[PDB]
């Protein structure tokens, strides 16, 4: 349910992946500027120069297109999810808090650009909380548990 509460709001997302996705990742460098270094192609950009990087708003489309894979998924969620725990634990070393910190901002930008009203919030933290819970258990099966 929750993830079809989504999709109510996803229309504006899914209609400019790149612009949104910019967005996100610079607000996310911006707020939380120890997640820019996690990102070594991205690592050390000037933050005033962030919002017009073509790269980093393409990383973004990348993020937003898969959790969209996620929203609209009728078969197996575990598909989806599971190869993503495995590269950011394995891959990127990303620290589950991050995944967090991201969902905070998809939040702000969704309220601020896709009319993401208080019930479609609850929907979207449910959403984020179920991803990243099983990121995380699918971390402590590779034995990451920081
Ligand atoms: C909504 C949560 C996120 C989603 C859906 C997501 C999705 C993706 C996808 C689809 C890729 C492409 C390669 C792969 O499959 O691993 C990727 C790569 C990557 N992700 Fe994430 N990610 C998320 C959160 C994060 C966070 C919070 C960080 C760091 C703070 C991070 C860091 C990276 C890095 C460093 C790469 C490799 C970039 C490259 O070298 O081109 N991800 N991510």
């Amino acid at each position: 349910a929750d993830f079809d509460a989504v999709l109510k709001c996803w229309g504006p997302v899914e209609a400019d992946y790149t612009t949104i996705g910019g967005l996100v990742l610079t607000r996310l460098f911006k707020e939380h500027p120890e997640t820019q270094k996690l990102f070594p192609k991205f690592a050390g950009i000037a933050q005033a120069d962030i919002a017009g990087n073509a790269a980093v708003s393409a990383h973004g489309a990348t993020v937003l297109k898969k959790l969209g894979e996620l929203l609209k998924a009728k078969g197996s969620h575990a598909a989806i999810l599971k190869p993503l725990a495995n590269s950011h634990a394995t891959k990127h070393k990303i620290p589950i808090n991050n995944f967090k910190l991201i969902s905070e901002v998809l939040v702000k930008v969704m309220q601020e650009k896709a009319g993401l009203d208080a019930g479609g919030q609850t929907a979207l933290r449910n959403v984020m909380g179920i991803i990243i819970a099983d990121l995380e258990a699918n971390y402590k099966e590779l034995g990451f548990s920081g």
